């Protein structure tokens, strides 16, 4: 019956996101906003040994030809599950908290504010679906994570970056982060992606039915063409039946799709300015975003120690 | 009111009897959801039973077993978990007239999504946060579910996996003891947290109404190392998984089949079993038209 906002903050790595976010937060209150900051602990040391080592290592060996492409699936695979977990919980145990529509769109102040460092389907969709693109994992791999995203909530508000690939390349060969490696493809892979998951969103807002619009596939604002969109990545002969088909399987998987991503309200943020521009930017954004009852009144206290104890055991330390 | 549906998840450990029985009870308003290779799969089942043969013998390291179960649980469970996300929205609440649809499925999400993985564990062949992993990953559990866990003496067991040809599988009387205790330990769990059991207050009882002890349930797996903290405390994030796992178990039906007996018997006994089982409402008028459609279109394949 208190209101809540939850504000996911997403897109390629690179941007600033990180930055942002916590600024966003510092502008004070402490009592009704808090950041859920990227499990760095858990990849680097609870979930598994330097997760993010293993990710760009088993890439460069691919690229290198040093292993094969199947021996490069299961690492990615695996390595992305843990890459998963955090979120996964997290979502998890929030979900029965979550109530309906509340509106913020001319609705008084949330009682908490939740910005997440990343959604979900960042690491069930998105860089599954990138290292597809970098043919470091299979389609039928991805499709498998897809089946698998959680139900997606009312007020789900995502926020994805947008930022020139010319910045962008020099934010990335800038930045130093334990065991990335510097790759333009798979921040090209990522960067796409993200631009395919946002016209997903709309196409699929838009009424868009991706069985109607199957045959089409060949090579704000209007409606996108679905080869535009996420299910443009699908049509690939390792998915195709004898006769063109989809197998059911992997159709099922994308009707998921549709069903995890048409709920999600989406908005682009410009990270092409300085930090304090983009924490007024995204501050802005927010005004104007999706809130939701909580179910029970001990809702919020609970959602802010679950926030809190998150952010103390995997958030980055040292 | 919406016609009723009646869900049956046939499941336990392989090499009980499984398929035979289901296929004798449906020849005879009652569709057969089949086991998915699946769709083009590089036989994963290969592999699975390879990669732990490979382990055992010291050919390759836990770590290298460990990515190839975990990759390979995935694509497992896929069928399962994309039949449940397109079910699910047609399921409505707990009804108690004939079901209008009886849907006996060949396993439940769980088997790929927590079984299989903790029997792997158990055979040093996954690390337990990749199964707590697969744990936070299981869908919510609807109403009536209903699951069939199987009651067969280990020797018989055995006697049954040995009796047919298995493409890529090695009969493992380790993996056959494990799989079998995880199960075991699913439907004393069930029970626990029906009778009100908190893992939470319970821990203590590791490091030493009526229920089972915590350390006869899936709790006392992950007491693993690889969890806690120095100071012994498991971490949060895998505390909260254990949260999800009890909210994922609890509102389990659990019906135990006796599959040490005739073919016949093991038909007679499961339809036996049906009068207990939690039907529920669907939630549209053409649910049940779309969900024979989707029975159907499924088993082409
Ligand atoms: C889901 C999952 C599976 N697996 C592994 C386990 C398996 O090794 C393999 C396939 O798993 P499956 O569950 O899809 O199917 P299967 O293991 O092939 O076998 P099932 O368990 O589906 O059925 P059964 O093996 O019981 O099938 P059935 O052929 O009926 O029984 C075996 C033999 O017993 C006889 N039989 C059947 N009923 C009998 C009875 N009442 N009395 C005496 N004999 C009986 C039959 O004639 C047959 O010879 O994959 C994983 O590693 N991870 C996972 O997540
Ligand atoms: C969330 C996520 C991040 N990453 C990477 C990209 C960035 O280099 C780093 C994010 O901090 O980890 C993945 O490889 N997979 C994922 O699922």
């Amino acid at each position: 019956m208190p209101t809540l906002l939850r504000v996911y903050i997403d897109g390629p790595h690179g941007m600033g996101k990180t930055t942002t976010t916590q600024l966003l937060v510092a502008l004070g209150s402490r009592d009704d906003i808090v950041y859920v900051p990227e499990p760095m602990t858990y990849w680097r040391v609870l979930g598994a040994s330097e997760t993010i080592a293993n990710i760009y290592t088993t890439q460069h060996r691919l690229d290198q030809g040093e292993i094969s492409a199947g021996d490069a699936a299961v690492v990615m695979t695996s390595a992305q599950i843990t890459m998963g977990m955090p979120y996964a919980v997290t979502d998890a145990v929030l979900a029965p908290h979550i109530g309906g529509e509340a509106g913020s769109s001319h609705a008084p102040p949330p009682a908490l504010t939740l910005i997440f460092d990343r959604h979900p389907i960042a690491a069930l969709l998105c860089y599954p679906a990138a290292r597809y693109l970098m043919g470091s994992m299979t389609p039928q791999a991805v499709l498998a994570f897809v089946a698998l995203i959680p139900p997606t909530l009312p007020g789900t508000n995502i926020v994805l970056g947008a930022l020139p690939e010319d910045r962008h390349i020099d934010r990335l060969a800038k930045r130093q982060r334990p065991g990335e490696r510097l790759d333009l493809a798979m921040l090209a892979a990522i960067r796409r992606v993200y631009g395919l998951l946002a016209n997903t969103v709309r196409y699929l807002q838009c009424g868009g039915s991706w069985r109607e619009d199957w045959g089409q596939l060949s090579g704000a604002g209007p409606r996108p063409h679905i080869g535009d969109t996420l299910f443009t990545l699908f049509r690939a002969p390792e998915l195709l039946a004898p006769n063109g088909d989809l197998y059911n399987v992997f159709a099922w998987a994308l009707d998921v799709l549709a069903k995890r991503l048409r709920s999600m309200h989406v908005f682009i943020l410009d990270y092409d300015q300085s930090p304090a521009g983009c924490r007024d930017a995204l501050l802005q954004l927010t005004s104007g975003m999706v809130q939701t009852h909580v179910t029970t009144p001990g809702s919020i206290p609970t959602i802010c120690d679950l926030a809190r104890t998150f952010a103390r055991e995997m958030g980055e330390a040292n």
